């Protein structure tokens, strides 16, 4: 149901970080997914690749050696839905909760096939 390789986040100033979304990974699936990101949405807002800029307080993302940085501009109280599209991988949906200024990791999945 949940991804094994994306499990956590860090809080930054006006941003969060997914350290496991690593463009330098020896894990070829994580490396190819991260290198080949095509689109990031937060609560349906389209984010811009800021390349190497601070993402503080932006609708912006950066992939670098510390992971995937996301601005919190489009974040809301309660549930937040982050959708990462990539060339070779089904969309990844990360759910995070915001409460009293604090954001925590809830789930990371790709849409699943129903099995018995
Ligand atoms: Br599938």
């Amino acid at each position: 149901a949940n991804l094994s390789l994306i499990t956590k986040l860090s809080q930054e100033d006006g941003a969060i970080l997914f350290p496991e979304i690593d463009r330098y990974s020896d894990n070829k699936q994580i490396k190819a997914l991260t290198q080949q990101i095509t689109k990031v949405t937060v609560n349906g807002t389209v984010y811009k690749d800021l390349i190497s800029d601070s993402v503080k307080d932006t609708n912006g993302w950066v992939s670098n050696m510390t992971g995937l940085h996301l601005g919190t501009k489009a974040f809301k109280d309660g549930e937040n839905t982050i959708v990462i599209s990539s060339k070779g991988f089904e969309d990844v949906t990360i759910t995070v909760t915001k409460k009293d200024g604090q954001i925590h990791f809830v789930s990371a999945k790709q849409k699943q096939h129903v099995t018995a």
